């Protein structure tokens, strides 16, 4: 990658080598949600979906459950109600417990339901992303182990489906 599958750098590499050398190996020092999103801006990669797949494995750490919210504007504003874009930070996500945070893989059902609840990643988005394996953003049976651990949280929205169906008359 480093944020990818590519070994060359970039532009959303290079996006990420910043955060993080703003950051300085903490998440506590990143740079507001303000000047990240000034800083998109400036890169032109305000309309990439690729951005989200960067911040997917760059915000967060072991304390990511109590770091969704204060990214909740940030991310909303990036993904734009764009299916595409969600997707996107399902794959960083996916790298992040994947390849640089595996001890966190049981609680993925927990921390999903949190970017589910701030409307940050639909239900259709995650039924179908858990329901397959990718090697677009891991190897094929990292990809399996992540998703994998996500099937309680998977099973529980399309269980809920029924009961949440629009109703009238």
């Amino acid at each position: 990658g480093h944020m990818g599958l590519s070994v060359q750098n970039n532009k959303f590499d290079e996006f990420g080598e910043w955060l993080l050398k703003e950051s300085n190996g903490s998440k506590d020092d990143l740079p507001s949600d303000v000047e990240i999103y000034k800083r998109i801006v400036e890169l032109e990669i305000a309309d990439t979906p690729e951005t989200l797949q960067v911040l997917g494995q760059v915000l967060f750490d072991d304390d990511i459950i109590n770091q969704i919210e204060p990214h909740v504007g940030l991310l909303t504003k990036l993904i734009n109600g764009d299916e595409e874009f969600e997707k996107a930070l399902l794959g960083g996500l996916e790298r992040f417990f994947g390849l640089e945070k595996p001890n966190l893989i049981p609680q993925i059902p927990k921390i999903l339901h949190g970017f589910y609840d701030r409307d940050l990643i639909s239900e259709e988005v995650l039924i179908k992303w858990g329901s397959k394996v990718s090697k677009k953003y891991v190897p094929k049976d990292v990809s399996k182990k992540v998703r994998k651990a996500a099937k309680p949280f998977v099973k529980w929205l399309q269980e809920a489906e029924e009961e949440e169906e629009e109703e009238s008359d």
